[PDB]
């Protein structure tokens, strides 16, 4: 039984806004919200897409495919799945094999899509798809993996074995300043977990 | 060899400012980027997620999470339970004290992740993922008192562990709810741990 009542801009940028947002309450008083939204979307069903790219080769352990870059919001270097927005006009499945293509060379297999999961809901109304993908590491399209980065990309590939995730990640955030993407630490977690 | 070199604040609120970040690109060029932060952080990250394991002998495991109105979503979400780290708290203190309040439920810290990052194209969020065991077959869980602070109202759903990707895809689809990304992450290492 809440709702939105209005949403006012307070500053918008090239990419991203700031609103107030006026809702209804459930003992049905009016309550304000600072609100973070992207101007970059039109009829995509989420914002963006993430890869959880599984790399599958013969006599090797399955290695989750990594990807390290420069976060100007964060000042420093994360770890985090394979993602980008979608492009008008672009399916979230056409989105994740293009941008795990662009940042990691490689050419994978969709498995499955999520539906639009949020991003921080107390913040932002950001969304992606989450795209499981598999690459054939047998094939010889994926031998020898060129990142195809665009411009302003600078993007590192790290691969680490799905069955060791979570220690290889403690291993590499104990050996530099850097950090780990959430939804990457929730995945090693759950591997673990399980 | 990528840094910050200056931001310039754009709209500060309350809670959330927009911020223009001069960064250093690999190649020697000077690049801009729209940047958010919260304003209250003073802590090893801005807040807490809890993964909490609720477990009752003869049950399923099961992971207690949240749904509630996320004003900047426009909807109902369901995430881990979470909020902001109070000034001089720490991380496990705020893990046991959010879980509390929002599900009512009594926990024993199990593990505590390094700060990782939310949304890190978007902000520099952070939060620390805590891992919580819940005795339900303790008198203390019985009849979870949650204790909502001013304008908090949030709902229980605890959904077994071994089924977690199938419950949450069925939630979607008859609820239209929006799963978190870290919980979507968590239940799909769950089902790829196979
Ligand atoms: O208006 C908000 N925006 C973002 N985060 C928030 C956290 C607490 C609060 F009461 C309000 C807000
Ligand atoms: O300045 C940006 N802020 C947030 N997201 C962005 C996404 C792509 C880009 F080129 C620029 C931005
Ligand atoms: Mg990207
Ligand atoms: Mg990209
Ligand atoms: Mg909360
Ligand atoms: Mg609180």
């Amino acid at each position: 039984k809440q709702y939105i009542i209005s949403e006012e801009l307070i500053s918008e940028g090239k990419w991203v806004k700031l609103e107030k947002t006026t809702y209804m309450d459930p003992t049905g008083k009016t309550r304000t919200w600072e609100s973070v939204k992207r101007t970059t979307r039109k009829e995509q069903t989420a914002d963006g897409v993430a890869v959880i790219p599984v790399l599958q080769r013969t006599l090797h352990y399955e290695c989750i495919v990594l990807v390290k870059q420069f976060r100007p919001p964060m000042g420093g270097y994360c770890i985090e799945f394979p993602a980008g927005l979608i492009d008008d006009g672009e399916t979230p499945e056409a989105a994740a094999l293009r941008e795990l293509e662009e940042e990691t060379g490689y050419k994978g297999d969709i498995a499955e899509c999520s539906p639009a999961v949020c991003m921080d809901p107390g913040l932002s109304n950001c969304t992606i798809h989450i795209v499981t993908v598999t690459i054939n590491g047998d094939d010889a399209e994926n031998a020898r993996p060129k990142p195809k980065p665009g411009d302003g990309e600078f993007v590192e590939v790290i691969s680490l074995p799905k069955n060791d995730l979570l220690q290889r990640l403690d291993a590499l955030v104990a050996e530099e300043h850097l950090t780990v993407d959430a939804r990457v630490y929730s995945y090693a977690l759950a591997l673990k977990h399980a």
